[PDB]
DNA sequence: CGCGTACGTGCGTTTAAGCGGTGCTAGAGCTGTCTACGACCAATTGAGCGGCCTCGGCACCGGGATGCGTTTTTTTTCCGCGAT
């Protein structure tokens, strides 16, 4: 009876990944442990970032 | 190279840094405890990949328009000399 997938970005109101960025950061060395607001904090400023240089 | 004065020098005056010290206490830093949160795992499936087709954006062309650099002949300007 598994709920239906909803993608941590849409729940973050993202188009960037935030469960890439969160593996990103789990596999690059940076600390034994990533929490959970981090990769949907960093998704955000590069999708700002993004924004930005785009328009 | 020649002209004007901004900076270096020195000296006499004035300022406040440095020093050694005491006193107070904010907050750095440590300890132990409890628990929320993240890692790990296994099953499940949809996001995003590689592959493939299409047709409009863009590169490249020639032509014509226009912006502008250059020179020579033309009008205005700023002097510039003394002689007053
Ligand atoms: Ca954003
Ligand atoms: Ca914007
Ligand atoms: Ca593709
Ligand atoms: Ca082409
Ligand atoms: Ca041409
Ligand atoms: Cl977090
Ligand atoms: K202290
Ligand atoms: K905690």
């Amino acid at each position: 009876a598994r709920a239906k997938a909803k993608t941590r970005s849409s729940r973050a109101g993202l188009q960037f990944p935030v469960g890439r960025v969160h593996r990103l950061l789990r596999k690059g060395n940076y600390s034994e442990r990533v929490g959970a607001g981090a990769p949907v904090y960093l998704a955000a400023v590069l999708e700002y970032l993004t924004a930005e240089i785009l328009e």
